[PDB]
């Protein structure tokens, strides 16, 4: 049993959920948070604007020295940083951006990192401003993902699309 409340059940391993990740991570403090990176960690907008805000900027202080150290992450790589006052650890994460003309087939990739942990609250790889069709995305984190994931999906549109359409 966790303390994971309110999702639908999509699979034996995944779940999802209409619900801000950030408001989601503050209440449940879970193990692992994933975070919407870019190789470059840079927390701008989306997910990531809106976690590294959350921690009051040092998300972004922390990233900026893990950068420093060991240069950019891979598209489709991931590194396990602090969850500051969201949870345990972040898995910060790099999907493909389709804005940035990045290969689409690097999004299993992405999703394979959650592989290394058994719990992870999520949001959909490559969605919002990352440019992805958020129905792929899903399909492709059911196809990938071994271990339970809490997927977080802010926009309420969205989600009643992603759970009518789910195969
Ligand atoms: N998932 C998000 O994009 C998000 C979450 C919280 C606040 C602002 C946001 O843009």
């Amino acid at each position: 049993v966790n303390s994971f409340s309110g999702y639908l059940k999509l699979t034996d391993n995944v779940y999802i959920k209409n619900a801000d990740i950030v408001e989601e991570a503050k209440k449940v403090k879970p193990t692992v948070v994933v975070n919407a990176a870019n190789v470059y960690l840079k927390h701008g907008g989306g997910v990531a604007g809106a976690l590294n805000k959350a921690t009051n900027n040092a998300m972004q202080v922390e990233s900026d020295d893990y950068i420093a150290t060991n240069g950019p992450l891979k598209v489709g790589g991931s590194c396990v940083l602090s969850g500051h006052n969201l949870a345990k650890h972040c898995l910060h994460v790099v999907g493909p951006n389709v804005n940035k003309g990045e290969d689409i087939q690097l999004l299993k990739s992405a999703y394979e990192n959650f592989n290394q942990h058994e719990v992870l609250l999520a949001p959909l790889l490559s969605a919002g401003i990352f440019g992805a069709d958020p129905i792929h995305s899903l399909r492709v984190c059911v196809d990938t993902v071994r271990t339970n994931v809490y997927l977080a999906v802010f926009d309420k549109n969205l989600y009643d699309k992603l759970v009518s359409s789910f195969l």
